[PDB]
C-alpha cells in the first residue's frame, strides 16, 4: 500500500505568453512531491514549454542505455484549447514513465528540467561543468528562492 519512496508529479495550468506577439508560445506548470533520495528539493514548481520537453527526451535518449525512453505526445482536428488539453495529459504522462525509471532518475538533466527554471543552454552548461554553480546548488537556490 504504502512505498518507500514516491515521486508524484502534475503538469497544470497552461498559459500564452507574450501573447499575440512572434515569440508567443504556451508552457506549463510541473508541480512535483516526492521523497526520493534521488532528488535534491522534496517539492517543485517550474514552467517548461514543449519544445523543452523535446530537448529532454533526446537527452534522456543519449544517456540511457538500453533504458528506453518514453515517447511524448506529437494531426489534430479539435480546437487550440482542446489540442492544449490533449498535450497536456500526454506531458503528465511522459514525465510520470519517466519517473519509473532509477535510471532516468540518474539523469541530471532531468533534475534541473524538474527543479529549476535553468534554461536549456544553461542546463547544458551547468551539467557540463561550465556554469558558475553546481546542479544541487542551481536546485537548492530555486528552493529557496520563492519562485515557483
Ligand atoms: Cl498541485
Ligand atoms: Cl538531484
Ligand atoms: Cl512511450
Ligand atoms: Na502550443
Ligand atoms: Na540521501
Ligand atoms: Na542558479
Ligand atoms: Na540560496
Amino acid at each position: 500500500q504504502e512505498q518507500e519512496e514516491v515521486i508524484t508529479v502534475r503538469v497544470q495550468d497552461p498559459r500564452v505568453q507574450n501573447e499575440g506577439s512572434w515569440n508567443s508560445y504556451v508552457d506549463y506548470k510541473i508541480f512535483l512531491h516526492t521523497n526520493s533520495k534521488a532528488f535534491t528539493a522534496k517539492t517543485s514548481c517550474v514552467r517548461r514549454r514543449y519544445r523543452e520537453f523535446v530537448w529532454l527526451r533526446k537527452q534522456l535518449q543519449r544517456n540511457a542505455g538500453l533504458v528506453p525512453v518514453p515517447e511524448l505526445p506529437g494531426t489534430f482536428f479539435g480546437t487550440s484549447d482542446e489540442f492544449i488539453e490533449k498535450r497536456r495529459q500526454g506531458l503528465q504522462h511522459f514525465l510520470e514513465k519517466v519517473l519509473q525509471s532509477v535510471v532516468l532518475l540518474s539523469d541530471s538533466q532531468l533534475h534541473l528540467f524538474l527543479q529549476s527554471q535553468l534554461s536549456v543552454p544553461e542546463i547544458e552548461a551547468c551539467v557540463q561543468g561550465r556554469s558558475t554553480m553546481t546542479v544541487s546548488d542551481a536546485i537548492l537556490r530555486y528552493a529557496m528562492s520563492n519562485c515557483g
